[PDB]
């Protein structure tokens, strides 16, 4: 639960990212396969990724980094209202991709690293708080449905 005040930063931080999708896109992407090697192991299309510079130079990925970011500024769009946005990614994530609730926790985490990396003292400690709040959100209707599935 988000105040109005809460979304309002959220949605200044998230333009942020709106004016480069991809690059920011990329980076959250190469913070996650860098800092958490297992989750490679998840996508078929970039297992074969071993290098770093392999991961900057794919356009693959710096194209899957726009699909994602592209789906979640929907979602943070919502301000909350998010049922019906956030239930495929549920059951996709749950059913399809087998993605452990723990792995969108570091996903959340990662997004935080890379806009103090892009944008560092231009993300302030009432930003944070509130994209922070907004990814606990997201993760934890996430999980409701995870639960619903008995999903691990
Ligand atoms: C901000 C969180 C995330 C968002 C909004 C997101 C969004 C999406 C979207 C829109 C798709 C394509 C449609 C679909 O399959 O449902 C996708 C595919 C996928 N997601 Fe996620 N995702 C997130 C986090 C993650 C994480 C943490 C992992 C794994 C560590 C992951 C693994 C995948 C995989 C394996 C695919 C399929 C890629 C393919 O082969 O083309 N997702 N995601």
């Amino acid at each position: 639960g988000l105040s109005d005040g809460e979304w309002q930063q959220v949605l200044n931080v998230w333009g942020k990212v709106e004016a480069d999708i991809a690059g920011h896109g990329q980076e959250v992407l190469i913070r996650l396969f860098t800092g958490h090697p297992e989750t490679l192991e998840k996508f078929d299309k970039f297992k074969h990724l071993k290098t770093e510079a392999e991961m900057k130079a794919s356009e693959d990925l710096k194209k899957h980094g726009t699909v994602v970011l592209t789906a979640l500024g929907g979602i943070l769009k919502k301000k909350g209202h998010h049922e019906a946005e956030l239930k495929p990614l549920a059951q996709s994530h749950a059913t399809k991709h087998k993605i452990p609730i723990k792995y969108l926790e570091f996903i959340s985490d990662a997004i935080i690293h890379v806009l103090h990396s892009k944008h560092p003292g231009d993300f302030g400690a009432d930003a944070q708080g509130a994209m922070t709040k907004a990814l606990e959100l997201f993760r934890n209707d996430i999980a409701a449905k995870y639960k619903e599935l008995g999903f691990q």
